[PDB]
């Protein structure tokens, strides 16, 4: 699949959830990215104007691309592989209720998964894996990628 042909990448969030502290929202989104700027040459940076190659957006329902979301629970987030315009782009789904810690939905691993996407990794099939598709919380404080995680973003990376 498609990968990013350059080592800074830029970042956007268009718009705060009302879940979360807005400097929470930043934090989050910030270690997120930096999850897997350390396993690869990739250096992201937050931009306030103008176009990134990943915009972070929250929305509900349809929201503009052919991808809708469905209400509280069920689909979660979603993120665009790496290309032009929608591409690389993460949507967190406004209605689940987004948090810095083990209550609802942690911003912070979502983000890990998401941006995994935005990278070009699929998912895996390996439960101990980020990139494995069901949601469950984890300490955010002594996160780690999986061995699989890691190989996988050093297959398109590095
Ligand atoms: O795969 C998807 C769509 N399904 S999901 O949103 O239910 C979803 C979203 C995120 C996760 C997830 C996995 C590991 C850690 C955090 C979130 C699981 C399911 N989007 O990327
Ligand atoms: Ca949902
Ligand atoms: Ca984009
Ligand atoms: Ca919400
Ligand atoms: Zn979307
Ligand atoms: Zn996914």
């Amino acid at each position: 699949g498609p990968v990013w042909r350059k080592h800074y990448i830029t970042y956007r969030i268009n718009n705060y959830t009302p879940d979360m502290n807005r400097e929470d929202v930043d934090y989050a989104i910030r270690k997120a990215f930096q999850v897997w700027s350390n396993v690869t040459p990739l250096k992201f940076s937050k931009i306030n104007t103008g176009m990134a190659d990943i915009l972070v957006v929250f929305a509900r329902g349809a929201h503009g691309d052919d991808h809708a979301f469905d209400g509280k629970g069920g689909i979660l987030a979603h993120a665009f592989g790496p290309g032009s315009g929608i591409g690389g782009d993460a949507h967190f789904d406004e209605d689940e209720f987004w948090t810095t810690h083990s209550g609802g939905t942690n911003l912070f691993l979502t983000a890990v998964h998401e941006i995994g996407h935005s990278l070009g990794l699929g998912h895996s099939s390996d439960p101990k894996a980020v990139m494995f598709p069901t949601y469950k919380y984890v300490d955010i404080n002594t996160f780690r990628l999986s061995a699989d995680d890691i190989r996988g973003i050093q297959s398109l990376y590095g």
